[PDB]
């Protein structure tokens, strides 16, 4: 039915631009894969711009969702930190989406489309302020110790994990991206 | 002459580069700009794979005069890497190349020429090789203190940087560079 070819094309979509961004693939390629017409790409969504803001909606619903479940699960603040680093660590193991959707797109925030822009902007703010409640209840909580505030450590800490994507991808490597995050957990950890 | 325009084409494409990755440009964005016809870029660069690795080898020729300058110039570890953050954020500022070449197209790596990718690897192995020995020279010169290796706070501190220059795109702002790479100079000074 129309809504399994609709997931499908975003399925696809999304490992694509996982690979290169937003000018790595064309409906061609999503084709290539899901096995539908251009034609009928279209009917689904009504531009590539707009496949790539529902994209990425749908990706950050889920990493929400995520880091949700892991504060629902995990009682330490510490250890809700330990266990998302562990998440990226999976994935970028799993090699199928070892990338963040939106920390790739933000790399070209120049030539997206500003719609696209709104997207991923919005997953940079909402993981932060995560981040950041996640680093207030460890304070909180006496088990982390920090210099600067909350908001600054959680800046540091998101910047540090796309740097860690971006140099695990780079000059190669499963152990770079635990090697890079983790000595910052540890620091702080009370 | 032939050089001129040579090097005209290598100027666009690196701004072009800059802006959105390999694949965010095309010949007529670089005709449109630089004024010659679409064969006449042929003529100078036989392929988009080769132009941008000619493009991506100038860059680190100048990144590494660049740094060299730094040492050069600058007798105390901690400010030759206080100089290269402060490069970085008047690089941000000027806004014409407000991202690391080299940084940008690694997040893309899975779809680049083979032979873009080994520029693109040679620079993070040749800027994590001098931030290492800068660090080191720190440590023999009492300058800084440091948890673990030399390597592994260089490789640290180029994630930081990296993921620093994601942020200032993204979520907005010209003190977002320095606020998130400098706690970590304060951090190891001794």
């Amino acid at each position: 039915n129309p809504q399994s070819k609709a997931d499908d094309i975003l399925q696809c979509a999304r490992t694509l631009i996982i690979r290169g961004g937003y000018n790595s693939f064309s409906y061609a390629d999503i084709s290539q894969v899901v096995g539908i017409r251009n034609a009928s790409i279209h009917h689904h969504f009504p531009s590539k711009s707009d496949l790539v803001c529902k994209l990425v909606s749908q990706y950050r619903q889920e990493a929400e969702a995520g880091i949700a479940e892991l504060e629902k699960n995990i009682s330490d603040p510490l250890e809700q930190l330990r266990a998302y680093i562990g998440y990226w660590e999976g994935c970028i193991a799993d090699a199928t989406h070892p990338f963040c959707v939106c920390a790739l797109l933000a790399s070209e925030i120049p030539v997206l489309p500003e719609t696209v822009v709104l997207e991923v902007r919005a997953h940079f703010r909402s993981l932060s302020d995560w981040l950041t409640a996640v680093l207030e209840r460890g304070i909180a909580q006496g088990r982390l110790v920090l210099t600067g505030t909350a908001r600054a450590n959680a800046e540091i800490f998101m910047a540090t994990v796309h740097g860690a994507m971006l140099s695990a991808r780079a000059h190669g490597d499963a152990a770079t991206f635990g090697a890079i995050t983790r000595p910052m957990l540890e620091r702080i950890t009370a």
